[PDB]
């Protein structure tokens, strides 16, 4: 059985990203025909890696560059995929485009920085009418010490007025959209607790404010300090399970949105690493999933040679050895993680209706 109908039995959507910009000659995933098809069959979910990221829409003024983004589309629409929308913004200024990090928003009213936002919103959303889910906000709190991250809108109109305007933009032209604030928060006892407060802290005022958010995207990059069974890591998975608790206590939806496993602190062997990376698979899924409102599954990609750990430096292993992060080898063979991600599917509660 594919892990999308293991993923379905049980209510839940599953899917992953796939790419064209970024770094072809190396990580070549949709141009790829093989891994388009063990994509299309394992999964019923598809997201853009960096398609619709507004850096890729509009990196210099004028009309927006669709292509790619069309291109995949249009493959996910035959292959009767439902479609994400990743991201509508990403806070931090190296995320958004030289112009508009460039603005000069300080010497005109908070309504046309109110102005711009809008109009980036509308049209992505009514040029995605289809999407079932936004990523309205992407990554808005420092992983350092819980702060909200700055750029040149939370600058002018306030980082909270930001974050809950782009929310109803969103709400306004993608009214039948899962609204998501995407962020790579999870398990552990320092900057990782203060990056999970000041999180709790984003959300609890949004909701209290009464803006549109409807779920939290864990992007669940994990590692072997996500470990969270055995003694040692009793508080860990306290404290995990506590932040997930009050995230739903809030009203609000769950995602898993950028599944994979960081192999870094396992063994050059590749059947030993195979094996730790799925008993922490399992042990993450297994504590995460249990909560019946995480309605989605998305992997960041499915094959290792594809996924962005491959090439991102700070996850260079310290022999020369390629990260082995994801349920599938660079041969499209399934390893023990798939096996181990099919057991957590087969084992974690139905999801609420």
């Amino acid at each position: 059985p594919a892990l999308k109908d293991l993923a379905k039995a049980k209510g839940m959507r599953f899917g992953s990203a796939i790419g064209l910009l970024e770094d072809q000659d190396t990580r070549k995933s949709f141009r790829d025909p093989a891994y388009r098809a063990l994509m299309a069959r394992e999964c019923n979910m598809i997201v853009a890696e960096n398609e619709t990221k507004w850096q890729a829409l509009q990196p210099k003024p004028g009309p927006y560059q669709w292509g790619p983004a069309d291109e995949m589309f249009a493959w996910a629409r035959k292959e009767g995929m439902a479609i994400r929308g990743h991201a509508l913004i990403w806070q931090d200024p190296k995320w958004l485009p030289a112009w508009v990090n460039a603005l000069d928003l300080k010497s005109k009213p908070v309504a046309h920085a109110e102005a711009i936002l809008r109009e980036h919103a509308k049209t992505v959303c009514t040029h995605l009418k289809d999407v079932i889910s936004h990523d309205v906000v992407n990554e808005a709190v420092s992983p350092k010490d819980g702060s909200l991250i700055q750029n040149v809108f939370t600058k002018r109109m306030g980082a909270v007025e930001q974050i809950e305007f782009a929310f109803r933009q969103a709400h306004e032209h993608a009214p039948k959209a899962q609204l998501v604030y995407n962020d790579f928060m999870g398990p552990g006892l320092g900057d990782r607790a203060k990056h999970r407060a000041g999180v709790l802290k984003l959300l609890a005022e949004l909701k209290k404010r009464g803006a549109p958010i409807h779920a939290l995207g864990l992007q669940s990059h994990i590692s072997a300090g996500d470990m969270m069974s055995g003694p040692a890591n009793a508080a860990v998975l306290r404290e995990w399970r506590k932040f997930l608790d009050e995230v739903t206590g809030m009203g609000l939806d769950l995602l898993i949105t950028e599944f994979d496993v960081n192999d870094k602190a396992f063994p050059a062997d590749f059947a030993k690493r195979d094996a730790a990376t799925a008993a922490l698979a399992r042990d993450y899924l297994d504590v995460t999933l249990s909560y019946p409102t995480c309605r989605d599954f998305l992997l960041w990609g499915m094959a290792d040679h594809v996924n962005w750990l491959q090439v991102w430096p700070d996850a260079k292993r310290p022999d020369g050895l390629a990260q082995r992060p994801t349920p599938y080898d660079s041969q499209l063979r399934p390893k023990p993680m798939r096996e181990a991600i099919a057991a957590s599917l087969r084992a974690m509660p139905m999801r609420k209706a």
